[PDB]
């Protein structure tokens, strides 16, 4: 998948999780986000695609993606846990980092 097809898996498994009805779902629609992020964090984003792969900006790029996938992974503990509300939270918290990078570099 390019890197539009896993800002629609995130952007949309936000949205499952959101509308979840139990943890398990919650969990489910973390991990393929967790997925995307991953996948997304080895493109090349199009406003940086004449910038050096080594750049302070693709490495800026990059890292997004590791705090995002930290916070997947902290909503993914809750969601394990079977708190289904507190997961839902956690992974709100992650909205202010979609802005952030896309603020940058979308
Ligand atoms: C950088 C570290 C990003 C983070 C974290 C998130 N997104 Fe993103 N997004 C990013 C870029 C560079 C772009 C442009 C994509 C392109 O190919 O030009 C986007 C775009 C989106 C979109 C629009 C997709 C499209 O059809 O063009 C959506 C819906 C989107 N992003 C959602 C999204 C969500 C929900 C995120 C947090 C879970 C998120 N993004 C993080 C870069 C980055
Ligand atoms: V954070």
């Amino acid at each position: 998948a390019d890197l539009e097809d896993n800002m629609e898996t995130l952007n949309d498994n936000l949205k499952v999780i959101e509308k979840a009805d139990n943890a398990a779902q919650v969990k489910d629609a973390l991990t393929k986000m967790r997925a995307a992020a991953l996948d997304a964090q080895k493109a090349t984003p199009p406003k940086l695609e004449d910038k050096s792969p080594d750049s302070p900006e693709m490495w800026d790029f990059r890292h997004g993606f590791d705090h995002l996938v930290y916070h997947i992974d902290d909503a993914l503990k809750l969601a394990n846990e079977g708190k289904v509300k507190e997961a839902q939270a956690a992974a709100e918290q992650l909205k202010c980092h979609c802005n952030a990078c896309h603020q940058k570099y979308r």
